[PDB]
């Protein structure tokens, strides 16, 4: 295709390679998880605001309901004290406050669905969060498993990915060879009639 | 989840623990390549 | 590499014989509609055990 776009690719080819070296499991994992709890943190308190603002429509609704029995018992002092006309002048108002009431209970219904969604999905995320926290510990057990198994093939005669077994084979070899020379050189400069008595028995 | 990649944090975790099963998946065959009925 | 290869072909086979399972409990006990749509999905498994 293009030009400047293949020498491109190269280059990132060559630095995302570079990077890649230099990643150790061991503390990429925990900055992992670290920064996995810096996020469910800062999404705490977003589910608190979510809390918070329920708290201030309830009681918006629970006024609201107090002022419409308020009203209520005005108009049962006019009824005591004055007449007809303040009477019906009181529920005459408090049928604004039996509309605000209901249009914010409608509300206050979406809201408290809401908190309690947000409620369990911070809830699940600790759980998963918990559950990566184990895994890193799995992985761990993993990298000694590893290690423990490559140990144990460095053990074999024919390989040498241990220094120590290389020293050791090699020190054998050298001493199988001293033994060898001191045969050699016995030849060099240099059971039938025992096996009779096994016919006496 | 294991398999989109939306977050970094799960990018580098996932990634580290690929690497770490390959490595102990090394291991395994180096241990293959050089080399119950009887307690039933 | 090849010990991968094969884990993950078993897992697609297991994954195959999983969906007619799941197919049988709809014949047990939901309707035509689940027990077809498991072996409707089951395709691609049977598919990519193959491709694999």
């Amino acid at each position: 295709m293009g030009l400047f776009d293949r020498i491109k690719r190269v280059v990132s080819s060559n630095l995302n390679d570079l990077v890649n070296k230099a990643e150790d499991p061991e503390k990429m994992l925990e900055q992992a998880i670290l920064e996995m709890q810096e996020d469910l943190v800062q999404l705490r308190q977003g589910v608190a605001q979510a809390i918070a603002a329920q708290k201030r429509s309830e009681k918006q609704y629970n006024d609201a309901q107090n002022e419409i029995n308020k009203w209520q018992r005005n108009a049962q002092l006019a009824l005591q004290k004055g007449d007809e006309n303040l009477a019906r002048q009181a529920l005459e108002r408090k049928k604004t406050y039996t509309d605000t009431s209901a249009a914010l209970k409608a509300s206050l219904d979406t809201q408290s669905t809401q908190v309690e969604t947000l409620k369990r999905n911070l809830i699940q995320l600790e759980s998963k969060i918990s559950e990566a926290k184990t895994k890193k510990e799995m992985l761990k057990a993993r990298i000694t498993t590893a290690k423990a198994q490559e140990q144990l093939q460095g053990m074999v005669r024919g390989m040498n990915t241990s220094s120590a077994m290389s020293a050791f084979e090699r020190m054998e070899e050298k001493v199988l060879m001293q033994e060898s020379r001191a045969q050699a050189l016995g030849e060099l400069a240099g059971g039938s009639d025992v096996d009779d008595e096994l016919a006496a028995l």
